């Protein structure tokens, strides 16, 4: 009960931001969570050794990809922890428990390959889920990894409670499917603008969640410059591996996951930005105005890539 993880100062000063990097030392990030966990939810919220247990499973779980790994989970887990630290009074006791959890599990036994890519090959998950393939699979991954004998973090709660959780974990991974991201924000948009938005509506709660969770799984673009750079190469070494298995296929793949077209990226950063990121971060701060970090951080990164177009880097 007394046994507080504690990180080293300047860890335990900037993991309260939301621009902190968990670093290249994979043996700290099991603790890293842990550490946010208690903080952002209670020592109480889950029995260590059952906590310590799910935590390497779920790790076992992540593969050895570029981009879509342990790291990811855990750098999304610390943009979620981020947001319910600065937004204290907003979120419900089982919604800190379970949104922390389901950043952790919302990529488990990710390939490295889109929802398209999975349809065009004819991969059994695309026969099992039509839409939102891999988020229903990191889903079913999750609950499978807490059905494990020792692995129920979730036990002391009640039934109803128990139900509650898992709904609120299925619904914020099934919200990481970027293709269910622009008709949510769009509808968030009209809700705040109208001013009809209200968050004792569950329904209108579990929007913003799925906004939270695009938001965190898209954190990379809200780091420092260095950290988004080279993060940017993480990810397009996962498209372009894509781009090579549509060829393979015989479908010329789109330029943003063609090899051969890597000259296109830096405008191709600019669409995502404009497209993706900045009306995501903005929708974000407008409905839970302390997130606005995530917002300049983004712009900060978007000015970055034109300076990047402009030939100054
Ligand atoms: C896996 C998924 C959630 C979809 C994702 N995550 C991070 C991304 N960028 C990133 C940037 N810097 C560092 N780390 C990650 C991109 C991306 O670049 N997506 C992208 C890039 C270009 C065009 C495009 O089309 C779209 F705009 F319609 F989404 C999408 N996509
Ligand atoms: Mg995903
Ligand atoms: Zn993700």
């Amino acid at each position: 009960g007394l046994m507080q993880f504690t990180l080293p100062v300047r860890l335990c000063k900037e993991i309260e931001l939301f621009h902190f990097d968990i670093g290249p030392f994979e043996n700290m990030w099991p603790g890293i969570f842990v550490y946010m966990v208690h903080r952002s939810c209670g020592t109480s919220c889950f029995e260590l050794e059952k906590l310590c247990r799910f935590i390497m499973s779920v790790k076992k779980n992540y593969r050895r990809v570029p981009y879509h790994n342990w790291k990811h989970a855990v750098t999304v887990a610390h943009c979620m922890y981020a947001i319910l630290q600065n937004n204290h009074t907003l979120f419900t006791d089982l919604e800190r428990k379970g949104l922390l959890i389901a950043c952790l599990c919302h990529d488990l036994d990710h390939r490295g390959f889109s929802n398209s890519y999975l349809q065009k090959f004819d991969h059994p998950l695309a026969a099992l889920y039509s839409t939102s393939t891999m988020e229903q699979h990191h889903f079913s991954q999750t609950v499978s990894i807490l059905q494990l004998e020792g692995h129920n973090i979730f036990s002391t709660l009640s039934s109803s409670e128990y139900e509650q959780v898992l709904e609120i974990i299925r619904k914020a991974i099934i919200a990481t499917d970027l293709a269910l991201y622009f008709g949510n924000r769009k509808q968030l948009e009209e809700m705040y603008q109208t001013g009809s938005l209200n968050l004792n509506n569950q329904s209108h709660r579990d929007r913003v969640i799925g906004l939270m969770m695009t938001a965190c799984d898209l954190c990379s673009v809200t780091k420092l410059w260095p950290v988004t750079k080279l993060t940017a190469n993480d990810i397009y070494a996962e498209f372009w591996a894509e781009g090579d298995e549509m060829k393979k296929l015989g479908i010329q793949p789109i330029p943003m996951m063609d090899r051969d077209k890597k000259d296109e990226v830096p405008q191709g950063q600019l669409g995502f930005y404009n497209a993706v990121a900045i009306p995501c971060y903005t929708t974000l701060t407008q409905i839970l105005p302390p997130t606005e970090p995530l917002l300049k951080a983004c712009r900060d990164n978007l000015s970055q890539w034109e300076k990047v177009i402009r030939g100054e880097e």
